[PDB]
RNA sequence: GGCCCCAUCGUCUAGCGGUUAGGACGCGGCCCUCUCAAGGCCGAAACGGGGGUUCGAUUCCCCCUGGGGUCACCA
């Protein structure tokens, strides 16, 4: 069967690049009735950010992906956190030593720096230390690393399923450190060992790892294991076309959630980075993505992540994909954050309904409809001007309003239409100042539904303060 | 700089020798309308350059140009 994985490093906030790669691994595993694994790559204590792991796992679930094996769902090839697998890499590093595929190197970081300066890159000098001497120095406890002993001279073929074959000259492949002096493996060692042990057959990862692939092909050969298929996805980009970064773009999934973007919309947008539907359709479900997925429709250019298009898509989900009730539920946390309360479920549902076509993120709802939930709302200068100019007309209308018994959208419209007629004025000339009086803004939903919504008492109550 | 990957409107893309090069965001106009949106309609907007292959290149090959990625006891 097919086995894919996402192997996040817990060294910062959940990254949109992780969600993107994760999404394609999830689709390829499901499209093939295979398994999608999550493996936490915490091998660098220096960059480890406590709490990052749970945050990335929760962000993956928030986006709607599910995995079959991982740190919090079990699996037969655990543990799924590399920090708990240390003895294993040790053993494999030592096996490479015995097979003549690796060597112990005792240089200090400062000497490596100097070598890098003189010859640019490590020159493999430790390959000349007699094997027995190396073993003795290790036994005495001398700090050292274990490096991959690249076969030189030589050539290494790497096959990427999307780009074809690339033949590297071994002189281009360094004798990379496999096991660090603190006993931790580097990414190269652990990735091959764990992909093998966990049975991965399809490695789908970002293009930034393409060049490291020949090192991996060599390790699979060194261990006598069959290499999996490799697919390198194009990197998401900032507007300037450089790989997406925290300074030129928003890369934190927590920022998107906090800003009121729907996980379904963000996920749908990410699918469009490099993939397209046969019929050109842009709005589709995760399940539809899985079913239509094919590497034949994956484009290789580096996609610029367009926040404006994400917002349009989010608005599209709010208006056409989710139900009125789902939107009302998702808007609650943002109302709470804004310090606003809603009278009842019916009130909230109706307010959300009136505003649906007017907000593209959940965060915008409390902002643009603030006047629907509190008396503490802003009155724009332009609305203040429309109000003053219409005060006399509103004064004359007020009594006809306090007299209206049936407070319905159809009733109110008739009363207002009539009033504008009898006053020989355009409906707008009475609606705009009234809107300003009820909302403190000149940009809102329809006057009748806004007038109706609050109910007689509340409506007039606010209209009165405006005529004060 | 070495090595590697990539190349259609400003952005995401369709296209797999012959098309008026299509769609989406954004932008402009019009309709709708009590405002603002939403929605509908219309419009401006692309094949980076040079050689070939070929009856015929946006599609196939080569070069150049451009952009990107990568060269850590980071991943
Ligand atoms: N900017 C990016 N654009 C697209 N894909 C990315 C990006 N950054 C990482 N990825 C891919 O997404 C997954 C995320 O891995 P991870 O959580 O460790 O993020 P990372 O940015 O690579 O962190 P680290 O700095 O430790 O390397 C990997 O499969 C990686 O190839
Ligand atoms: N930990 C790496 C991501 O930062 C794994 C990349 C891969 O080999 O898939
Ligand atoms: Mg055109």
């Amino acid at each position: 069967m097919v086995v894919t994985r996402i192997a996040p490093s817990p060294t910062g906030d959940p990254h949109v690049g992780t969600a993107y790669i994760a999404l394609f691994n999830y689709a390829w595993a499901r499209r093939n009735g295979g398994r999608f694994i999550v493996r936490i790559e915490d091998t660098d204590r220096a960059r480890y950010v406590p709490g990052a792991e749970e945050r990335i796992l929760a962000a993956l679930k928030w986006l709607g992906l599910s995995y079959d094996e991982g740190p919090d769902v079990g699996g037969p090839h655990g543990p799924y956190r590399q920090s708990e697998r240390l003895p294993l890499y040790q053993k494999y590093a030592e096996e490479l030593l015995k097979r003549g595929w690796a060597y112990r190197a005792f240089e200090t970081p400062e000497e490596l720096e100097q070598i890098r300066k003189e010859k640019g890159g490590y020159d493999g000098r430790a390959r000349n230390i007699p094997p027995e001497e190396a073993e003795e120095r290790a036994r005495r406890g001398e700090p050292h690393v274990i490096r991959l002993k690249v076969p030189r001279p030589g050539t290494t073929e790497v096959k990427d399923e999307l780009r074809g074959v690339v033949v590297y000259d071994n002189q281009e492949i360094p004798d990379v450190v496999l096991l660090k002096s603190d006993g931790y493996p580097t990414y190269h060692l652990a990735n091959v060992v764990d992909d093998h042990l966990m049975g991965v057959t399809d490695v789908i990862r970002a293009e930034e790892w393409l060049v490291s692939t020949p090192i991996h092909v060599l390790l699979y050969r060194a261990f006598g294991w069959e290499a999996p298929r490799f697919y390198h996805m194009p990197l998401l980009r900032n507007p300037d076309k450089t790989k997406i970064s925290k300074r030129k773009s928003h890369t934190s999934l927590d920022w998107y959630k906090a800003e009121g973007f729907l996980p379904e919309a963000l996920r749908n947008y990410l699918c469009l980075m490099g993939f397209s539907m046969p019929d050109g359709r842009e709005i589709f479900t995760l399940e539809e993505f899985i079913q239509a997925f094919t590497w034949e429709r994956v484009s290789l250019g580096g996609p610029v992540f367009d926040l404006e298009k994400l917002r349009w898509m989010n608005g599209k989900y709010i208006r056409e994909v989710l139900s009125l009730e789902e939107v009302a539920e998702r808007v609650k946390p943002f109302l709470r954050e804004a310090g606003l309360s809603w009278e009842s479920e019916a009130y909230l549902r109706r307010a959300v309904e009136l505003m649906r076509p007017r907000f593209d993120t959940l965060k915008e709802f409390p902002e643009k409809a603030r006047y629907l939930f509190t008396e503490d709302y802003p009155v724009s200068e332009k609305a203040q001007r429309k109000l003053e100019e219409g005060l006399p007309l509103l004064k004359e209308l007020y009594p006809r309003l306090r007299a209206q018994e049936e407070w319905t959208e159809a009733a109110l419209e008739a009363l207002l239409r009539g009033f504008a007629a009898e006053k020989g004025v355009k409906l707008g000339q009475v609606a705009q100042p009234l809107r300003a009086a009820l909302t403190g803004s000149l940009e809102t939903p329809g006057l009748f539904e806004i007038l109706a919504l609050l109910g007689k008492e509340r409506a007039l109550r606010r209209l009165e303060r405006a005529l004060a």
